[PDB]
């Protein structure tokens, strides 16, 4: 009975590791998730220079989840480039590094320098597209013109296997639409589902006022709010993109949420809210719940499972 | 002290009522939400002939939700107009009438007919600008420029106040392009936030199989799942829409979220989930709940608190 995973060249003692912006934000954060029982960790979605993000408060948690808006803050490119070149142990688990620029110029430049030490150390990049263009235009992944811009361009100047980070599609029609544009892209090996559900809104009764700062309130979603929209996503990409990898992230609280992504189609499972307010302890809770699930089942290892949750008729 | 209210040039009991398509298919059920402690009641969404829906599991609930793919199964048009016409006791509580036409034309020709009967009877339609997948194109709020089409038109031909049900959104280019939208046509006087999160999935563990039948297990999600979605977007509407009423829906199961809604901006308050659970009987404690919150704050009236919000500086 056993967690193991082999893809895009690496290999994994399990299928768990943070969401991107929690717990890996400093050299501090990164060491403790390389010190944790999980199968990978990814680093904070980085810009060009570092920024100082959204004034506090900008994040908080409840009962069933999270708001956020964070904005960015983050050590800037050339701290997450030497991470991955100089400080990072591969001994001990693959890195992904995920980049968040603000325009395809400033994402283009990133990805030119990260390409020598991807192919020389094999980190791993995880571009994403969850993210601000042209204020007043929509996030990039749901502009599909900006979309193919972004991926021609990256494509271009990477020239090696990546993936996307993807916000939540809630049409039918939009998740057509996204995976035939990710299609296009045969450097795209994997696709990450979700990113927060956008713009929710936190109210707290006592105070009638909203729970943080930035924007009126308004930011994104995690937790137990969003696990059938991340399903959803996950199994509408693993079902549209055969030849590409889907990485499940949202809502993932137990061996049993990571389970549903799994018959869903998650290869690895991502988590950020449950990891933020219990702390990396829960990757070693995670794999014994996980496996606790197989062992009554009879399931020995993942590919047994992954993506084959039944439908009825 | 009460909790009476006047819309729209009607007056309501409460601000509470039943999500459209909830307890509301049958002379039966919009009876039974006639007798209710409800202040108003909105019939199913309705097509120009009568349809069964999808096939069965099409609904299942949840202790945080819901997930639906009902397929607008609807007793036909005719049979909501002689309701609205002749069947409803108008003294005991206003009646919206929701109407979901498979294209514009179909739309244009059931308002045609209600227009008459609005008059006469001050039924108020509820416009549900969501509608069944169509490959190649989104739903109908989705395409901005479908959506300015279907007003127009409507608009032309019902010649009424009347009042549109949205999906919601989830990025603020959106709600400021739908928003612009909507204040291009006087006639809509409400807008109803929210229709279910589009798309998510359901999986049972045990049985390794999504719960519902249709579309492979896909299908909206309401309840607790929704509620800071649902505020998000009711707060986006007030603030983009001051000349228009916004209905509050999602997430409601107690009095506190109620007034998390009213709060956000909400006129009416409607419930879905959480009524198909609990009941009719659900009303009589939103209402003590939601008076007992304003009497422990010294909230007289909703005008005093609705849309006051507060943002943090
Ligand atoms: C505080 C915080 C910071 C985040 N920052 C990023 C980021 O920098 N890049 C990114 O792709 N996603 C970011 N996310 C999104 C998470 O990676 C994840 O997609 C989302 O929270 C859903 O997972 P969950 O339900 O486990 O929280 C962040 C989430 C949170 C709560
Ligand atoms: C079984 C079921 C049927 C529904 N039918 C309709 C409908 O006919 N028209 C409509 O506008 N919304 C319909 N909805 C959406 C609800 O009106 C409401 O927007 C949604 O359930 C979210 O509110 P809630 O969180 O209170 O459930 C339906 C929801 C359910 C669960
Ligand atoms: O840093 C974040 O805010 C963040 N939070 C997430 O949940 N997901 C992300 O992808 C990011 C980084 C991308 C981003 C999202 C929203 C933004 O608008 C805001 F108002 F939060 F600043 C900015 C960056
Ligand atoms: O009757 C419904 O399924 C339904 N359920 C909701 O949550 N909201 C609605 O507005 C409706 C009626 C409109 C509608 C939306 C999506 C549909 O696709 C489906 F998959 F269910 F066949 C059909 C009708």
């Amino acid at each position: 009975m056993c967690l193991k995973l082999n893809l895009l060249d690496h290999v994994f003692a399990n299928p768990f590791m943070n969401a991107a912006g929690v717990l890996c934000s400093t050299e501090e954060d990164l060491r403790c998730m390389t010190a944790s029982s999980s199968g990978a960790l990814v680093s904070k979605s980085c810009t060009s220079a570092p920024r100082d993000g959204n004034p506090e408060p900008r994040y908080m948690a409840f009962p069933l989840g999270s708001i956020n808006s964070m904005g960015l803050p983050n050590l800037g490119f050339d701290f997450y480039l030497k991470y991955a070149s100089d400080l990072h142990d591969y001994s001990k688990k693959p890195l992904f590094l995920s980049i968040s620029g603000l325009s395809v110029e400033e994402n283009v430049a990133m990805v030119r320098r990260l390409a020598p030490v991807a192919q020389e150390k094999g980190v791993l990049l995880e571009l994403n597209l969850s993210c601000p263009n042209v204020p007043g235009k929509p996030q990039v992944a749901y502009d599909f013109e900006a979309m193919r811009t972004y991926l021609q361009q990256v494509s271009l100047a990477y020239g090696l296997p990546f993936g996307v980070k993807m916000p939540p599609y809630f049409d039918i029609a939009h998740f057509d639409t996204a995976a035939a544009v990710l299609n296009e892209f045969p450097l795209v090996k994997f696709v990450t589902c979700v990113n927060s559900v956008g713009n929710g809104l936190v109210i707290d009764a006592e105070s009638e006022s909203v729970v943080i700062k930035p924007k009126q309130g308004f930011g994104g979603l995690g937790g137990k709010y969003i696990l059938p929209t991340a399903l959803a996503n996950v199994n509408a990409f693993y079902r549209r993109c055969p030849d590409k990898l889907v990485f499940g992230c949202g809502g993932v609280y137990s061996g049993e949420d990571a389970f549903l992504h799994i018959l869903a189609g998650a290869s690895m499972v991502q988590v950020g809210t449950a990891l933020q307010e219990e702390g990396p302890g829960i990757f070693t809770r995670l794999e014994d719940e996980l496996l606790e699930i197989m062992a009554r089942k009879g399931y020995r290892t993942l590919e047994e499972f992954r993506g084959r949750v039944k439908t009825i008729e």
